[PDB]
RNA sequence: UUGUAUAU
């Protein structure tokens, strides 16, 4: 299968080759282990016309090398480091190709890097050919990473059927392991009337998503970057389950980030529900320092706790110090509490 | 190494 030439390359007998001794055999090289990485390290500093060579002859078998193993490669270099031109003309050889290769093992690499470096009108174009198929790719282990590249490159308003299509199954893709990761894209990057129905589904399943495995990781992005009133609401459904919440393997890094980003009073609030509520024994911070997961939350809070505050919570801590030493997590508390 | 998610 492979040329004299290839076969000689590959056996060392051109320690010196360069590029212009491949002519005639470029699509051969890129299809090819060495042969590949040896024209991606030549095309960076390659003169432009080194360069056109090598593009003359993957032109047209240009989808070949999108879906071949080591052939993605070179493809995706002319995106970054090719002429506009030549950038353009790849662009056309994706036409009508847009969704196989977006679902493609090495082609959604192509298209992830061609969505980065093509114009608008290129871009838009390259959308639209996923309409109709927005959760099949969503779904898809190579098509959802397309779809974030869409999501974060391409202006919101051609993403308008992506929204459309997420529209009342939020919740079921805030669970999928695939579509938490779009979703948390949505949030950044579309506007205000596309965000807005995906936060109003968000909402109404709040409790069931901080527990979830992946859909408690799109409850904290809103913590971490959403708008106050969002934030609010999400702290209003932990508030008063504190305790449980906290001794879940889940949920607690949502308690957590409600500590953390929760204004002044919900702040407040918060902590207080753990210091005044009593479960069972002793209060629910004692049980929550000797939990695995909850002793993390605990030691959150006498973090951000104001100075105030703090005192009141340590006070709490104090008459079980001696204890927590017998405790597989107490005895982490007490490391924390060194500092203070 | 006290606790959860993305790919050549």
């Amino acid at each position: 299968g492979r040329s004299r030439l290839l076969e000689d390359f590959r056996n060392n007998r051109y320690p010196n080759l360069q590029l212009r001794e491949i002519a005639g055999h470029i699509m051969e090289f890129s299809q090819d282990q060495h042969g590949s990485r040896f024209i991606q390290l030549k095309l960076e500093r390659a003169t432009p016309a080194e360069r056109q060579l090598v593009f003359n002859e993957i032109l047209q078998a240009a989808y070949q090398l999108m879906v071949d193993v080591f052939g993605n490669y070179v493809i995706q270099k002319f995106f970054e480091f090719g002429s506009l031109e030549q950038k353009l003309a790849l662009a056309e050889r994706i036409r009508g190709h847009v969704l196989s290769l977006a679902l493609q093992m090495y082609g959604c690499r192509v298209i992830q890097k061609a969505l980065e470096f093509i114009p608008s009108d290129q871009q838009n174009e390259m959308v639209r050919e996923l309409d109709g198929h927005v959760l099949k790719c969503v779904k898809d282990q190579n098509g959802n990473h397309v779809v974030q590249k869409c999501i974060e490159c391409v202006q919101p308003q051609s993403l308008q059927f992506i929204i459309d299509a997420f529209k009342g199954q939020v919740f079921a893709l805030s669970t999928h392991p695939y579509g938490c990761r779009v979703i948390q894209r949505i949030l950044e990057h579309c506007l205000p009337d596309q965000t807005l129905p995906i936060l109003e589904e968000l909402h109404q399943h709040t409790e069931q998503l901080v527990q979830d495995q992946y859909g408690n990781y799109v409850i904290q992005h809103v913590l971490e970057h959403g708008r106050p009133e969002d934030k609010s609401k999400i702290v209003a459904e932990i508030r008063g389950n504190v305790l449980v919440l906290s001794q879940h393997k889940f949920a607690s890094n949502v308690v957590e980030k409600c500590v953390t980003h929760a204004s002044r009073t919900e702040r407040a609030v918060l902590i207080d529900e753990v210091c005044t509520m009593n479960d069972g024994p002793h209060s629910a911070l004692y049980t929550m320092m000797k939990d695995q997961y909850a002793n993390y939350v605990v030691q959150k809070m006498i973090d951000v706790a104001e100075p105030g505050q703090r005192k009141i919570v340590m006070h709490k801590i104090r008459p079980h110090i001696a204890t927590l030493r017998k405790y597989t997590y107490g005895k982490h508390i007490l490391a924390k509490l060194e500092k203070y």
